[PDB]
């Protein structure tokens, strides 16, 4: 009816860009890590 449709889905990317925030944050060392052998070109 007449609810904040745009609040409950903006409410959902708080939620999922603070566990993904701190995911993609997790993942950088981890894959900086393994990289070396792999990294770019340069």
């Amino acid at each position: 009816g007449k609810i904040p449709v745009k609040a409950i889905k903006k409410a959902g990317a708080a939620i999922g860009k603070g566990l993904r925030a701190i995911n993609i944050a997790s993942t950088a060392h981890d894959v900086y890590s393994f990289f070396k052998p792999k990294h770019k070109k340069k």
